[PDB]
């Protein structure tokens, strides 16, 4: 849990868009820990030396309770405001594990999202994280 930092100051993060199937058409979002009535993508804070593409496989099964089949790097995003700086991976989920980490210790939830609908929830107070399905 030591968070890692690029050399701006920006704290490193990977995150993963979880879809349901290859035809990309329904990903996985999961709950807000400070306001649990919103959705956020899941990801986290990259460890020291900790590949970025494995940082993202570990906190969506951290998080999401899910595994799959990691896909490509769609890109490295920046939040200016919150300065952190985000690898976001495709994830194809082909395990939903019941009882994960963050169910068991915050309650966190999971929903599966149409894009235009999770582009929809994410706008409000994650612009970023709706701008990471724009490509
Ligand atoms: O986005 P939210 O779930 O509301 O809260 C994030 C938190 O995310 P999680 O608690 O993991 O969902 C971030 O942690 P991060 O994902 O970067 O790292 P780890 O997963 O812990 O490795 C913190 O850094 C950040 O401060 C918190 O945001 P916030 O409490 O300011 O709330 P808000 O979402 O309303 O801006
Ligand atoms: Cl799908
Ligand atoms: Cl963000
Ligand atoms: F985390
Ligand atoms: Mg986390
Ligand atoms: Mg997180
Ligand atoms: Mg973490």
């Amino acid at each position: 849990q030591t968070r890692t930092y690029d050399g701006d100051g920006y704290k490193k993060r990977a995150a993963c868009l979880c879809f349901r199937s290859e035809s990309e058409e329904e990903v996985l979002l999961v709950s807000s820990s400070r306001h649990p009535d919103r959705w956020i993508v899941p990801g986290g804070g990259m460890e020291p030396e900790e590949e970025p593409s494995v940082a993202a496989v570990r906190e969506v099964c951290e998080e999401a309770g899910v595994k799959g089949t990691l896909g490509r790097l769609v890109g490295i995003f920046e939040n200016q405001e919150r300065k952190h700086r985000t690898y976001v991976y495709v994830l194809i989920v082909t395990e939903v594990l019941e009882d994960w980490e963050d169910s068991v210790n915050i309650g966190r939830k999971r929903e599966w999202f149409k894009i235009e609908d999770a582009i929809k929830v994410l706008q409000y107070h994650k612009p970023v994280q709706a701008s990471y399905f724009e490509t």
